[PDB]
């Protein structure tokens, strides 16, 4: 098992979504970079793992689900089964992780990416060792229900350049976005 990693798209007032929805109109280069990010594997005959939560699961539309060429794993303390189309059920972060070293897992998955939401992203974030959050700011405020946790920069440091991710601000349905990376190691 390779990286640990949380992806996430936030608005300025530090906005993730609103209603079980994104806070903005769709932006197709920032689902496009959502996927590539956690789709592509560097280690050739392994696949990513998405962990989320379920409300983020079923924020997804049923046709994109589950999140193609990546192994599915979601987190529920309710569920009894995966949701119909998921692969696998957590009922914690740790139990998720504790699942990545099982004989199942352990060489199948290479990239383990945490894509939401705000609980999840909290309970890594805050967790010893080597994270990277992908993070890409929506340079607007947008209303919202739900938030990314604190990013604390003592702890986290802004890369200046990273491959294969754009530095450039870039500009979709007049919404201006740039994307980031940000490393910890403790
Ligand atoms: O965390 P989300 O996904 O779901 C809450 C639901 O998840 C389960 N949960 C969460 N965390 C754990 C967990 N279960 C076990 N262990 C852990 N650690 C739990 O379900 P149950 O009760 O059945 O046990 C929780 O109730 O939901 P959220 O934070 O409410 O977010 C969804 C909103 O944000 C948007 N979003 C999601 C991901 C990324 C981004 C982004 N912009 O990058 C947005 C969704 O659209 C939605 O609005
Ligand atoms: C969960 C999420 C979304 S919600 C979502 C994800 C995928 C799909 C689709 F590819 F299936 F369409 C739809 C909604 S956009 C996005 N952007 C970043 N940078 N990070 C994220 N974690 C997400």
């Amino acid at each position: 098992v390779g990286s640990l990693n949380c992806i996430v798209a936030v608005s300025q007032n530090m906005g993730i979504g609103k209603n079980g929805d994104l806070p903005w109109p769709p932006l197709r280069n920032e689902f496009r970079y959502f996927q590539r990010m956690t789709t592509t594997s560097s280690v050739e005959g392994k696949q990513n793992l998405v962990i989320m939560g379920k409300k983020t699961w079923f924020s997804i539309p049923e046709k994109n689900r589950p999140l193609k060429g990546r192994i599915n794993l979601v987190l529920s303390r309710e569920l009894k089964e995966p949701p119909q189309g998921a692969h696998f059920l957590s009922r914690s972060l740790d139990d998720a992780l504790k699942l990545t070293e099982q004989p199942e897992l352990a060489n199948k998955v290479d990239m383990v990416w945490i894509v939401g939401g705000s609980s999840v992203y909290k309970e890594a974030m805050n967790h010893p060792g080597h994270l990277k959050l992908f993070v890409t700011r929506i340079m607007q405020d947008f209303e919202s229900d739900t938030f990314f946790p604190e990013i604390d920069l003592e702890k986290y440091k802004l890369l200046p350049e990273y491959p294969g991710v754009l530095s450039d601000v870039q500009e979709e349905k007049g919404i201006k976005y740039k994307f980031e990376v940000y490393e910890k190691n403790d």
